[PDB]
């Protein structure tokens, strides 16, 4: 009833630098539909904070504009789970994780969520890994997706991707 899947093993420290959103994947069509859809999150970077925590610069469509936006993602006992402040509990889990090349995350609630849940396909550079793409489909295979996106290396460049 939640997401089964994560990455054990997992040095926070070794995920930072800059990522690209290739795909994303909603539970509901209205969560990544349109530009200005909640959880239509673009991914510019991680940057691991001294003392675990997972800080998060990234780009949304927020009324007219690609607005930068900085989270603070923090560790909890399971090194692949992160938590995001914060009204009900915004969960944020990594699946899997090559470090140098690939990222598969989710981000739920904790209510819990029956059955609300945003996943994405991070990568390293602006291109169509279509090997990581791959892995997105077979995580999300285990889940009830009805809105998948995936974008082009031209679009990996703009700001909130054209
Ligand atoms: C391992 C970390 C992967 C990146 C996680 C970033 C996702 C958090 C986005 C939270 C939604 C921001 C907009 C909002 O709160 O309305």
């Amino acid at each position: 009833l939640i997401v089964t899947q994560t990455m054990k093993g997992l040095d926070i420290q070794k995920v930072a630098g800059t990522w690209y959103s290739l795909a994303m994947a909603a539970s509901d069509i209205s969560l990544l539909d349109a530009q200005s859809a909640p959880l239509r999150v673009y991914v510019e970077e991680l940057k691991p904070t001294p003392e675990g925590d997972l800080e998060i610069l990234l780009q949304k469509w927020e009324n007219g504009e690609c607005a930068q936006k900085k989270i603070i993602a923090e560790k909890t006992k399971i090194p692949a789970v992160f938590k995001i402040d914060a009204l009900n509990e915004n969960k944020v889990l990594v699946l899997d994780t090559d470090y140098k090349k690939y990222l598969l995350f989710c981000m739920e609630n904790s209510a819990e969520p029956e059955q609300s849940l945003a996943c994405q396909c991070l990568v390293r550079t602006p291109e169509v890994d279509d090997e990581a793409l791959e892995k997105f489909d077979k995580a999300l295979k285990a889940l009830p997706m009805h809105i998948r996106l995936s974008f082009n290396p031209t679009q990996l460049e703009e700001q909130c991707h054209i």
